[PDB]
């Protein structure tokens, strides 16, 4: 008997959410979205069975400044808590040091998410002022992002979240736009799910371009076998459109202006 593999994966829409029915529903049925659809063709393409488990701590991952241990769905990979992490995570170099990435599935860059009628235009904007508060997911790449970064721009924006840890830095991009409509703050989010949010909330839009540029890879534990052939199951996804096909099934947001 081949072991299923152990996936990890967290909420977050429309990659990974649970399915709406009038029945109960029960382990890998539970969820639907982007990459539980990436997860599907991956076990077939490489030919594998697997059970999806959330990320205990609900984190994506970030490394602690004293012990230096990570936590969230990288950390479950190191452990070898999990064979494959299959999320809207982050490839960056700082987590290629623990952990390998697949080539990425998806691209895209940290932006801000903020209401509409304002002047505002830029990070700059944001940076010379506190009034208008601004954070971002606590314990993923956006926060880590501006907590390395020595532009300036960037340095006194992390001096900002830091002192304000626990009133600006959320616990999901959920939580990020519901600050968003809920008090004068911009949110630094991914532009990938931005796209996502503003095509359905036509409150909100996107301020300014992109700020860096990244991809999203699957996870998997530093040596494992499996980093190689999932890549190629990813060129091959690609080059015959279903990334592109999947990517539309998703975002499908035929709303707000543009
Ligand atoms: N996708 C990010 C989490 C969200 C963010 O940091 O903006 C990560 O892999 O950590």
């Amino acid at each position: 008997s081949n072991r299923s593999l152990i996936v990890t994966t967290i909420l977050e829409e429309p990659y990974v959410l649970f399915k709406k029915s009038d029945k109960p529903l029960y382990g890998n049925d539970r969820f639907e979205g982007y990459c539980i659809d990436l997860l599907r063709e991956l076990s077939t393409i490489l030919g594998f069975t697997y059970e999806i488990r959330l990320v205990e701590d609900g984190k994506y991952g970030a490394q602690d400044d004293v012990n230096g241990q990570w936590n969230g769905m990288v950390r479950e990979l190191i452990d070898h808590k999990a064979d494959l992490a299959v999320a809207p995570l982050a490839i960056t170099y700082v987590r290629e040091k623990v952990i390998d990435f697949s080539k990425p599935f998806m691209t895209l860059g940290i932006s801000i998410l903020y209401r509409k009628g304002t002047p505002i235009d830029s990070a700059d904007d944001l940076a010379k002022q506190t009034k208008i508060e601004y954070g971002a997911v606590e314990d993923g790449a956006t926060m880590t992002f501006f907590k390395k970064s020595k532009i300036s721009t960037y340095d006194k924006m992390w001096a900002f979240m830091s002192s304000r840890r626990q009133s600006v830095l959320v616990k999901s991009n959920e939580e990020g736009i519901q600050r968003v409509l809920t008090s004068d703050y911009a949110f630094l989010m991914e532009s990938t799910t931005i796209e996502f949010v503003t095509q359905r909330n036509c409150n909100l839009t996107q301020i300014g371009g992109l700020i860096d540029s990244k991809g999203y890879g699957v996870g998997t534990p530093m040596g494992s076998p499996y980093r190689d052939k999932i890549t190629i199951a990813i060129l091959q996804l690609q080059e015959e459109g279903k990334l592109h096909m999947m990517k539309e099934k998703w975002w499908r947001g035929n709303g707000c202006p543009e």
